[PDB]
């Protein structure tokens, strides 16, 4: 029973020599050596039983990963848990280990156009699969994109993922959101619950911009400030864009703002590929209905050297509907997690 960052990892003795990788609100990620497999792996400790919201997120993450199988998406190799519900205090997800992530890479390394193009293709390829399953990632950011030495890319962290619900997306002005702020689409702040696929596309665009400059494009200091940054670059929303916002609080705030003109991408990224800037423009579109879709993004001239529809697979068993996990108490949710993880025992 080794310890990391104050946390006890009951993964011994099959897994030994734990090293810290990252943290979350209710979980921790470590690397370890898999005795009898002769390889180093990644192990995520999850402790969601004390909170209903966490139990919902856990069941969804596990359910998705267990059904997903794709080169550009992190899979589950094993799941460690106590033999009984009474003894089950945490859940350990074992995954393949990746050398690093894009967050770590961008802090130190300048990316060549070839790398940017290749990284972006792999993200969209993975995302095509995700969206074909009727799933939304809802937390795509550099620290959630893993890399190895040969530049293979894998999407990780399906903790905030859900089945898409387009008919129940509308909401009020400045309603609270759990996803990372810098990669949050403008509509989250104004009228969206983030239940549509276009939410992931915005994030990818934010990632593409960051790959171009090694700096976040919309670095809001806080929740209120995030929209300030987006509008500062994109400029004032058009009449057409404004008519899709029917919540009066949101629309009236937008109308109350001074006129601002759009800042051209070539002024922010003067060294960037002109085709890359074109694709970035369609990803970072204010109106979520006008925003480019994953399959369209792949067919974009910027990625023409990788684009192969036959080699970009989709899911065999897409999720029919989102589970009503919200209502269920921390107790029934635990029992469902227990049953989902039973096969690995
Ligand atoms: C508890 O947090 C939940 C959210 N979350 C945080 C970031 C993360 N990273 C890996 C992972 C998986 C495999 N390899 C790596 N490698 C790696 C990255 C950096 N440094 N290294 C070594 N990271 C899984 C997760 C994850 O799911």
């Amino acid at each position: 029973p080794e310890m990391v960052r104050g946390q006890v990892f009951d993964v011994g003795p099959r897994y030994t020599n734990l090293s810290y990788i990252g943290e979350g609100a209710y979980g921790m990620v470590c690397s370890a050596y898999d005795n009898l497999n002769k390889v180093r792996v990644a192990i995520k400790k999850i402790s969601p039983f004390e909170h209903q919201t966490y139990c919902q997120r856990t069941l969804r993450e596990i359910k998705i990963l267990l059904r997903f199988r794709h080169e550009n998406i992190i899979g589950i190799n094993d799941i460690i848990r106590a033999p009984t519900i009474e003894q089950m205090k945490d859940v350990y997800i074992v995954q393949d280990l990746m050398e690093t992530d894009l967050y770590k890479l961008l802090k130190t390394q300048h990316l060549s156009n070839d790398h940017i193009c290749y990284f972006l293709y792999q993200i969209l390829r993975g995302l095509k699969y995700i969206h074909s399953a009727n799933v939304l990632h809802r937390d795509l950011k550099p620290s959630n994109l893993l890399l190895n030495t040969t530049c293979d890319l894998k999407i990780c962290d399906f903790g905030l993922a859900r089945v898409a619900d387009p008919d129940h997306d509308h909401t009020g002005f400045l309603t609270e959101y759990v996803a990372t702020r810098w990669y949050r689409a403008p509509e989250i702040m104004l009228n969206s619950k983030g239940y549509t696929k276009s939410i992931d596309i915005w994030s990818v665009g934010c990632i593409l911009a960051e790959m171009l400059s090694n700096r976040p494009i919309f670095p809001g200091k806080h929740y209120l400030d995030q929209l300030n940054h987006i509008l500062g670059i994109l400029g004032s929303p058009s009449q057409e864009d404004l008519n899709c916002i029917i919540n009066l609080k949101a629309r009236n705030y937008l109308l109350s703002l001074p006129h601002k003109n759009k800042v051209p991408w070539n002024r922010l990224f003067p060294n960037a590929d002109s085709k890359a800037l074109d694709l970035l423009d369609k990803m970072l579109t204010f109106n979520p209905h006008k925003r480019i879709e994953v399959e369209q993004a792949l067919a974009h001239p910027y990625l023409e050297q990788y684009y192969d529809p036959s080699d970009e697979p989709i899911a065999e068993a897409p999720f029919k509907f989102d589970m009503e996990l919200d209502d269920l108490p921390k107790e029934k949710l635990k029992e469902l997690i227990f049953e989902e993880t039973a096969r690995f025992q």
